[PDB]
């Protein structure tokens, strides 16, 4: 007995049980559908994303993909409804209407504040946290693998890199948001997900930037070993580019953990504009003692493991 | 092997890590404090509430309160953060600074409108759908054992009366929120709290009007069996009232599940002017296809078992 037994339930969704299928889009992801999903025998409608990868060798990968969500449960991770069991194998999901983070950032950035900006980072470490807690290295964080279900509330997905208990084998890889030991030696941890949250909120506080925009992948590398990190964000304060830096350390246990990430990024919502300074932040719309006041944290924002 | 083990971890925190604590209140119930819980070695500052019941006897039902709390992680469920080994033993909770939801209603029943009462029938039935899923009948479900952690966050709480694998000794209960089984025949089951949880939604459907005021608890138990139930709330309309009838059925399986309850007033807070009429509605300020739209619900509010 080396770890627990996974109870989790895999449902099998019926073919004739979705009406209203169109098509996203398409690429090296495979293809994504949005459909409302209408259990029988039951008077509710659901609205529901169907992703098919782009057979033998996709079916394999897909339903590792349909283990890994329909064993996590937490409010900022996406979550398998189930699966259909077509020719290919579709995994069933929640539909995020708003799409992916980094589209969202690019499209509204004249309408996006301090406040919004500072609580995606704290459900994004929320999550993270949570698939620590699970034994899972994501191995695949970045903003566009953070879902929008309202401006208000995000979500990790896109498990098809993810692994238990945090050596991987040689592939095609998102170099740009891996750790310098991940690149060189293949090594993924849960403090190599830290480095690739740092890139992610750094995505996120320049609105949607391409990280080492025109350098090649396989420059990277020794451009990291020489120390060069990406810039500081014009909104970013010292105190939000510290904690990015403190994410790209060399050594994997001198970076932030997780649950330190959602206490410090919390504290920082409380004063938003003290920690990004935006150009028209007050006018932003999306669709106690007072010496105590700074170092204060929520009890559900002091994550106990 | 009847029930599987529990692994939740009990914290005991040092009586040196608080600071600032101010009665709140008491009386039956115990007393409660407010306080500020700093953890040592760490730069943070953590609002906590902190109970104790009113030596031998009160120390025993009070770590069974602690283990049922320990047990629990929702965010529509109370927060036991740890305890603490004083002379008579100390429960250490998360802080809901506006108090429990009866109060709260009937101190501002002006601004309250039908969003919030609709948005708290939910999340109610969400943290009583989690405590089914772990197999505990709470018991004592009420408008005072709802606690508000914001206006938009309330979460259920008094777990003295909580028991596993949902027929009771006899003893000082809430006659008044008790199905009538529960009265007659002292049993417990998870149907017994749905009829609580139609209790607790007339009393704020009301504004935190007393059930069955001027009535004596022993003459309850006569007056259900001849039929009688609480009467329609005037802001209620027909469809909000027929749910809470269906709570307080004789037979308990014709009653409502809590997954269903979920759905049902979800629907409700999409469209609340239809289901609550209350005068003056709009101005309410607290600190897709068009035919799909009626039965559409959301996949965090169909919950699979
Ligand atoms: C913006 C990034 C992007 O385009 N990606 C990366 C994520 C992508 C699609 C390509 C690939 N991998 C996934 O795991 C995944 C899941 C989803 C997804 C799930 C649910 N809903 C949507 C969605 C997107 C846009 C619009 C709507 O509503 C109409 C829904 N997407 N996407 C991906
Ligand atoms: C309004 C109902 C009431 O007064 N009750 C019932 C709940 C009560 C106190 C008496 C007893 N049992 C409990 O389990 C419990 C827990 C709490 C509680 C926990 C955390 N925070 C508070 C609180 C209440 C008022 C104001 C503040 O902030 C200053 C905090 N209460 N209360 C109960």
């Amino acid at each position: 007995m080396g770890e627990a037994p996974n109870q989790a339930l895999l449902r099998i969704l019926k073919e004739t049980e979705f009406k209203k299928i169109k098509v996203l889009g398409s690429g090296a992801f495979g293809t994504v559908y949005k459909g409302l999903w209408i259990p029988e025998g039951e008077k509710v409608k659901i609205p529901v994303a169907i992703k098919e990868l782009r057979s033998p060798k996709a079916n394999k990968e897909i339903l590792d993909e349909a283990y890994v969500m329909a064993s996590v449960d937490n409010p900022h991770v996406c979550r398998l409804l189930g699966i259909c069991l077509t020719s290919t194998v579709q995994l069933i999901m929640q539909l995020m209407p708003f799409g992916c983070l980094l589209d969202y950032v690019r499209e509204h950035k004249d309408n996006i504040g301090s406040q919004y900006l500072l609580n995606w980072c704290v459900q994004i470490a929320k999550g993270m946290n949570y698939l620590e807690d699970r034994r899972l290295v994501h191995r695949d964080l970045a903003a566009r693998n953070v879902l929008v279900k309202t401006p208000q509330h995000v979500k990790i997905t896109d498990f098809g890199r993810a692994k238990l208990l945090g050596h991987a084998e040689g592939g095609k890889v998102p170099i740009k948001w891996m750790a310098l030991e991940s690149i060189l030696h293949r090594i993924y941890t849960h403090q190599s997900d830290v480095w690739s949250y740092g890139v992610t909120v750094w995505e996120l506080m320049t609105f949607g930037s391409k990280p080492y925009d025109g350098i090649p992948a396989s420059e990277i590398s020794s451009i990291l070993e020489k120390g060069e990190r990406l810039p500081q964000p014009p909104i970013c304060t010292i105190d939000v580019y510290m904690i990015m830096v403190k994410c790209w350390m060399i050594d994997a246990d001198s970076r932030p953990k997780f649950r330190e990430l959602i206490i410090e990024f919390s504290k920082m919502a409380r004063d938003p504009q003290r920690y990004l300074v935006i150009q028209g932040d007050e006018r932003m719309h999306l669709p106690m003692d007072e010496e105590d006041m700074d170092d204060v944290v929520d009890a559900d924002e002091y994550l106990i493991p």
